[PDB]
């Protein structure tokens, strides 16, 4: 029993952190096979991150600028190119310990765990969420670009997110592996706002899973709802519409506990019009919306 | 900016983590050197576990019961002794991926990270405090008892706890690595009820510090407090007494945020009286006392 916001374990990520250093400016890069992976950001001065040409800015750099250092060990830079807003560094030695690995690109309402890593070495891992406004709500200081997201299936990781932006409101913006930004985001020090952060509906319903499983069980009641009926009130809260795709993602979860989906949409429309009353679920004062129901199924039957 | 409930970076553990079957029960063994760490009841039928002799069961074992496998390769056991409620089994082969390691007990109120496993495998990780009561409250299905509890100083691992049991209200009782129960919990399937979960004052004192530092600030007032009125809000909360050595601990977020730990106390103290009124703080509706002073200033800086 318990139930925690929990991490993908680390170690097959941290046999791929290095440090890179293009002038004065150090973050992380990700090797694997023979090729590092960072931030294209990294060849500007703070001064060119106001309005910078990356092509322009990159003629300027040769291999021997990009400093790359695996522990304590330099690596040789043998060719380098711009995919998107990542630049791939050609080294002349394969990382022996590259993992079985995919690049995808996640959607929004998607969970993964991050690495924060600082000159190459990794400081920790929590886990987050794509926002509905493509925003992550992460934990970054200067240093920490190129830190990436993953997800685990036994032995393969499948990247999904560098991180490359904090916006002045304090919220982060990242690319996949191809060096293309989630959401409308771009790597360039402008006047850039998220939109509406909505709460993953589909997410809310797996954790309500989550809790009953567990013992939670106070917010259940004698209601139902239809899909229409709990999208009027997922309008008014700002809230994802929830959508048939998404009560067949949760069936499993319903058959386990024998609690329709639309019954737990009426728990759920109830906790929104009525709040918590000073009550918890699963140690939160809110509706959590980061676990996803792949998340749940996978830790109440403790995969690895 | 941004502030996130952090695990340390699990691969150095991931390295230690083994599976131990002693007749029909399979658990997870930590392999440091040339020893296997696991609880003793792992020779135990479920039947045992009511009322277990353990120095009596023990005798009907023999080296050649305890199949150790790290990975697909099986270990040699050459030796087994019990030390308190932990079996330390003795194995031809020490541990190539050793970290530097200490074993420490902690005390009520410290944090640490736990690597999650099953039948030896790493599934997930998160953070977790000993509780003024010497519970965790951890995620832990069948097969998970010997999963362990560390913090890492830059490349010293410190083991803090090994995963022993689940009490009938859903929270977990585990030994520090000599074998020693935090609290007053045994290895037998018995009426084992916690005591009163307080609050780690100075925790939350340290968070509310974490969340001025990343800009939500709207439970800044003008108020102060004394040490002794404070304590009688706390006392009537179950918050634990604040001392002068929690005042003196929080000094360095004191001098960084300029804002004197008593006043911030007096934050606590209104927070407490009048709630948080529908508001969040570092995305939390309660007050989040899982992070030491010592783990806010490592985020805040970013040590690696
Ligand atoms: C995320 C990361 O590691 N980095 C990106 C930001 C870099 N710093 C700056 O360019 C900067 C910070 C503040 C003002 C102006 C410029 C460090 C590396
Ligand atoms: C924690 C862990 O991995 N284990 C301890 C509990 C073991 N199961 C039992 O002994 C048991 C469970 C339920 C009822 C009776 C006995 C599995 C291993």
């Amino acid at each position: 029993s318990g139930f925690r916001k929990m991490a993908f374990p680390s170690g097959k990520v941290e046999g791929c952190m290095v440090q890179v250093t293009c002038g004065t400016t150090t973050l992380n890069g990700l090797w694997l096979d023979d090729v590092v992976y960072c931030p294209r950001h990294v060849i500007c001065t703070s001064e060119d991150m106001l309005n910078p040409n990356y092509e322009d800015l990159l003629i300027r750099k040769s291999n021997h600028n990009f400093l790359v250092q695996a522990g304590n060990v330099q690596l040789r830079v043998i060719g380098h190119s711009m995919q998107n807003c990542v630049l791939k560094l050609k080294v002349d030695t394969a990382n022996p310990k590259t993992p079985k690995y995919k690049f995808v690109r996640i959607q929004p309402g998607q969970t993964f765990s991050v690495l924060a890593c600082y000159n190459g070495s990794p400081s920790g891992v929590y886990q987050c969420a794509m926002r509905p406004n493509f925003t992550i709500k992460g934990s970054f200081l200067n240093g920490s670009c190129g830190s990436v997201g993953f997800n685990i299936d036994y032995d393969c990781v499948s990247f999904c997110y560098m991180h490359h932006m904090e916006l002045p409101t304090g919220v982060h913006a990242g690319t996949d592996l191809e060096g293309n930004f989630y959401g409308p985001f771009v790597d360039r020090q402008t006047a850039q706002a998220a939109g509406t952060d909505t709460t993953i509906t589909v997410n809310v319903l797996a954790w309500l899973y989550a809790a009953v499983i567990n013992g939670d069980r106070w917010f259940l009641n004698r209601f139902t709802t239809t899909l229409n009926d709990f999208n009027l009130v997922a309008m008014k809260y700002n809230y994802e519409p929830l959508t048939q795709d998404h009560v067949d993602i949760l069936g499993p979860l319903s058959a386990q506990t024998g609690i329709a989906v639309l019954d737990m949409c009426a728990s759920l429309k109830e906790l929104l019009q009525n709040g918590m009353n000073g009550r918890t679920i699963l140690g939160s004062a809110l509706l959590e919306d980061e676990f996803t129901p792949f998340d749940v199924v996978r830790q109440c039957s403790g995969v690895t």
